[PDB]
């Protein structure tokens, strides 16, 4: 597993074991600077750590497992500067308030498609959205724990005030194969907002629920190479 970006990523075949439905989900707080700062937010999300060991620092708010469904989400806040408590879709499988205008989310797992060709993942996000896919350049496969750090350069990325905050990622993906994938949303201020959907080259439909292509593996001795 190289980590470097690619259109034709490296995936997993697991063993026995059932993979469970949905992805690993941890959300962390994000504070605003103090009062009169200017601007109010802390622009420590795009320091080019932020994602990789940056987060770690601020307070753990939960860990949860079985994230699937529609992943989309669109927070209004009524103001800026101020901390403001919302949801996250029941898809997130967690039904506790959190501060939805300053926060933190990074989300793993797997991937696994349904059919054998061409993909273009889009994605949008305010404040930010930094996806890994693939073996080594997200994690690797069932070795997560032991490579989740090492992650590589971006396959896409998102940031609100960019000349577009919307970024696509093509990759050529075999069906039934388990993609390591790694998303990592900011939100710093205000609104926030998630897109993750995809197209196939198999038809027109685009992807918005990802009941049946996200999934959990559990890691093993000896990792679960891709065997096709
Ligand atoms: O529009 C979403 C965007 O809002 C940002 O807050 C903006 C701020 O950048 C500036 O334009 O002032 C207005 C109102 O005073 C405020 O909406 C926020 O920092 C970003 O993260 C985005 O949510
Ligand atoms: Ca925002």
């Amino acid at each position: 597993a190289s980590k470097d970006p690619t259109t034709f990523p490296l995936g997993c075949s697991p063993d026995i074991t059932t993979p469970k439905k949905g992805l690993s989900m941890e959300l962390y707080s994000y504070d605003f600077r103090k009062k009169g700062s200017y601007p109010c937010w802390d622009a420590a999300y795009l320091d080019p750590n932020y994602p990789r060991t940056g987060y770690k620092s601020h307070r753990l708010l939960a860990k949860v497992d079985g994230v699937t469904g529609n992943i989309n989400f669109y927070y209004h806040a009524t103001k800026g500067c101020t901390p403001q408590l919302g949801h996250l879709p029941a898809s997130y499988n967690y039904p506790k308030p959190l501060t939805m205008t300053n926060f933190t989310m990074l989300l793993y797992g797997y991937f696994r498609p349904k059919v054998t060709g061409f993909h273009t993942f889009t994605i949008s996000a305010d404040d930010l959205l930094f996806v890994n896919f693939g073996a080594g350049n997200a994690f690797d496969c069932c070795r997560r724990d032991s490579s989740a750090d090492h992650f590589g350069n971006y396959q896409a990325y998102a940031i609100w005030g960019s000349k577009t905050a919307k970024d696509e990622l093509t990759v050529h993906l075999d069906a039934g194969v388990y993609y390591p994938i790694r998303l990592f949303y900011n939100n710093r201020d205000n609104d926030g907002a998630l897109s993750f959907t995809f197209k196939t080259e198999s038809n027109e439909n685009t992807v918005s629920d990802f009941s049946e292509y996200f999934f959990s593996l559990d890691d093993t001795e000896e990792g679960c190479p891709g065997l096709i």
